[PDB]
């Protein structure tokens, strides 16, 4: 028995325009997924690193977002980053303290010929055509805040995680803890005026 993971990292810069805000709100951002060149930064393998077309494996893929909790301005004052709608994603993790952590499960048991490489090495590339649901987030602002213009770098990990087995039944997760450490390649750009 073998088990071959590969995480394909995506890595787009995006902005978002929350307008003009009142410290006393909550201001809302949308993260999408973007389908694009994917870059693999980690990976787990035993088995066969390439198939010929000519012998059956097992596919589990599962879509990861990992996304902080809390950021600082470039002025040096703390958002912190709440869920407001996360979609079909699953939430997991919740304990942790620092980063969110989102799953999503869309090929599970798949049985498969197809001419691959099973175990694709960090900065070898695909395109990704899969899409998933958007993810909004809210910000609380500090009460002393200063008045004026922001641009916040928000820096988080989005990819696919490809899973190939030799059987059938096979199930496995990247630790949330590796997750956790995995590069940050998107950035959502999140604009914003402080009023009073």
């Amino acid at each position: 028995a073998w088990n071959n993971i590969v995480f394909y990292s995506l890595g787009d810069v995006n902005s978002y325009q929350g307008g003009n805000v009142v410290i006393t709100q909550r201001p809302q951002f949308i993260t999408s997924w973007r389908p694009g060149i994917a870059t693999v930064t980690w990976n787990q393998c035993n088995g066969p690193e390439f198939a010929d077309g000519s012998w059956a494996y097992y596919r589990e893929y599962i879509a990861w977002v990992v996304f902080p909790k809390k950021v600082m301005t470039k002025n040096g004052y703390p958002l912190f980053i709440e869920v407001h709608n996360k979609g079909s994603w699953s939430e997991e993790n919740t304990g942790d303290n620092d980063s969110y952590f989102f799953l999503k499960g869309y090929k599970w048991d798949q049985r498969a010929f197809d001419t691959a490489n099973l175990c694709q090495k960090p900065g070898e590339t695909t395109r990704l055509t899969e899409k998933f649901d958007d993810i909004i987030f809210k910000v609380a602002l500090p009460a002393d805040l200063p008045l004026g213009d922001y641009s916040v770098t928000i820096p988080y990990t989005s990819g696919i995680q490809r899973h190939f087995a030799s059987y059938l039944g096979a199930r496995f997760k990247i630790p949330y803890n590796v997750a956790k450490t995995l590069p940050r390649e998107n950035e959502m750009l999140f604009l914003f005026k402080n009023i009073g």
